[PDB]
């Protein structure tokens, strides 16, 4: 406990009480915080640039989340401050009560249970919405991802705000190195709402190998769903939306659109 300045708000270490270590990081250190001048708690992300970056990437790694600033949305975290401080870079940000949707998919593969059609859209839609949003601001979220989508207590699923520019879901134009676009986002987003209904990746195996595991992405080359239990439209959602070729998967709208007419249809 240092000299606690509360003229700086949420802009020094010196008003928040880290409590534990609720972050899985190689390259972050999140923390279960609570501040000490309003008591609202938060999330803190121990950035280590120090020197792991160089001055050029520093300038656009601050330029973009003071972008990730300009985004309010209830189904996506909230940016509540940032700063430099023991030249690491913290970054504060809403915490989400519940939990993961990552530490959730291994709980229903846990249970052998699967995941009802009927909530897979309670979830996926809210995270369309969310994303609509940062791509209604030109904002590309750049690491959709299970393990940065989280629910609170109250069920809305926050989405988790990183980004640069093995990722969990790997994009056909990041192999061939094309560049991340739009449309990479809607990449992520169908592999995402395959994993919740298949409680597991697309593109995946024993093997674990790295070569033959893209030359399926470009092929396209996934186990399908069963049948059974979800409807044609959501396996053809996700099967539009992870189309090799960028141009021929949907704008993030109509895969909002989609969503939204299902989850009336499923409650
Ligand atoms: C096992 N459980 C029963 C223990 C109780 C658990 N309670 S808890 O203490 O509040 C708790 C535990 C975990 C998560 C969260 N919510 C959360 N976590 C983040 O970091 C996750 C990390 C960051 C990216 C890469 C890896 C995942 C956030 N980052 C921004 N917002 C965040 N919100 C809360």
């Amino acid at each position: 406990q240092k000299a606690l300045r509360p003229d700086m708000g949420y802009n020094t270490l010196a008003n928040f009480r880290i409590e534990k270590k609720i972050g899985r990081g190689q390259f972050s250190e999140v923390y279960r915080a609570a501040c000490l001048l309003d008591g609202v708690p938060v999330a803190l992300k121990k950035v280590q640039i120090f020197d792991l970056m160089d001055a050029k990437a520093r300038a656009d790694c601050i330029k973009e989340i003071d972008l990730l600033k300009q985004l309010n949305h209830p189904n996506v975290i909230k940016y509540y401050a940032s700063f430099i401080e023991d030249n690491e870079l913290n970054i504060v940000l809403e915490l989400a009560d519940a939990g993961d949707l990552s530490r959730m998919i291994k709980h229903f593969k846990k249970q052998k249970r699967l995941i009802p059609e009927r909530t897979v859209w309670k979830y996926f839609v809210q995270l369309c919405s969310a994303l609509e949003h940062m791509h209604s601001r030109r904002v590309m979220h750049r690491d959709i991802k299970p393990a940065n989508v989280f629910i609170t207590a109250t069920g809305v699923v926050k989405l988790g705000d990183l980004g640069l520019g093995t990722p969990y879901y790997m994009s056909p134009e990041r192999i061939h190195e094309n560049g991340y676009n739009f449309k990479s986002d809607i990449w992520s987003l169908g592999c995402l709402l395959y994993e919740m209904a298949a409680l597991q990746s697309p593109f995946y195996g024993d093997k674990m190998n790295l070569y033959s595991l893209c030359k399926k992405i470009e092929q396209c080359d996934y186990p399908p769903l069963p049948s059974d239990h979800y409807s044609e439209e959501l396996r053809q959602l996700v099967n539009m939306c992870i189309n090799p070729d960028p141009e021929k998967r949907p704008d993030v709208t109509y895969v909002y659109d989609v969503a939204k007419r299902m989850h009336a249809c499923t409650a």
